[PDB]
């Protein structure tokens, strides 16, 4: 479209922490990750300006050129709430109807397709899926990703209850993102994302048994954390070439990784948001996980 472009059906968008100041335009991030598809993170609620903004005060509308430029060159985006502290928007609204009324000013102000909610803390679930009902009933064009904490011993956690929750309301669920990482007990390597990945499987299939195999892997989307995780393990480069493997070999609909801006060599085991803590090269993760994208067609 005019102002807005297609996501892939098979995409790898990763995220930008929109607040660093080593920000770099979405275009240049495009020209050395390889993509041109990005998830945007995090809207907050800002106190200052009393509604949406980046990490809770920098101006909501502040990238707007930059996602204008991006997609000139065919690319597009996915704006993400919530992540690792609060308040979320959805912490902060005393209604539903409030909580609609921030996020369509979110879409509206990006012409955005795609959002994301990356939901860490404890939420009012029922309150987020009255407000998405109010927002797909408005925006009905705007698809929804849920991306929430997991285990390879569980799959989903506490976020199971979340989709569940939408599932229930009937509001869309387009997307189920676990974040493979920073499971303490046991190592972020492929073959634990593997299992989340198989656990949310079973888990979305209890929700929607009318689902073929193929619509819940379509479903589904897969996010480490790369290099050096919280916990101290490390999600190597080694582990994102399999785990690509085993994305392209069953189709999922998608990949991401916490970070863009983490993607460059760093100190041995350093927890950074600027670095990732090992000797892979400048976006050595970004070229493995765009050859999912490749495999389905994307050139860039
Ligand atoms: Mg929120």
């Amino acid at each position: 479209g005019p102002n807005a472009n297609p996501i892939p059906e098979h995409f790898f968008a990763p995220y930008i922490d929109m607040s660093l100041s080593v920000h770099k335009p979405l275009v240049e991030y495009a020209k050395l990750t390889g993509t041109k598809y990005f998830t945007l993170a995090f809207i907050l609620y800002s106190s200052v300006y009393n509604g949406p903004a980046w990490a809770g005060s920098i101006p909501l509308e502040k990238f707007v050129d930059e996602v204008r430029e991006l997609r000139e060159i065919g690319g597009e985006v996915i704006i993400a709430f919530g992540g690792a502290v609060g308040p979320y928007l959805c912490q902060q609204a005393s209604t539903p109807e409030q909580l609609a009324e921030w996020y369509i000013k979110v879409i509206d102000t990006y012409n955005a397709t795609y959002l994301d909610f990356a939901i860490e803390a404890g939420i009012d679930a029922d309150k987020l899926a009255d407000a998405l009902l109010i927002v797909q009933r408005e925006r009905p064009w705007v698809k929804f990703s849920f991306t929430l904490p997991s285990d390879p011993g569980i799959g989903l956690a506490g976020g199971y209850g979340i989709i569940e929750t939408m599932a229930k309301k009937g509001v869309r669920v387009d997307r189920v993102n676990p974040m493979t990482m920073d499971y303490y007990w046991t190592p972020s390597n492929a073959e634990n994302a593997i299992k989340v990945a198989e656990n949310v499987f079973r888990q979305l299939k209890q929700i929607y048994p009318e689902k073929s195999d193929e619509e819940i892997w379509k479903m589904i989307g897969l996010t480490p954390m790369i290099g050096v995780n919280d916990d101290k393990s490390v999600f190597t480069l080694e582990d994102a070439q399999q785990l690509v493997d085993w994305a392209i070999q069953h189709k999922i609909g998608s990949l991401a990784f916490w970070s863009v801006d983490r993607d460059h060599p760093g100190p041995t085991g350093e927890v950074s948001p600027l670095h990732r803590g090992t000797n892979d090269p400048d976006w050595a993760f970004s070229h493995v996980f765009v050859k999912f994208m490749e495999a389905f067609g994307y050139t860039f």
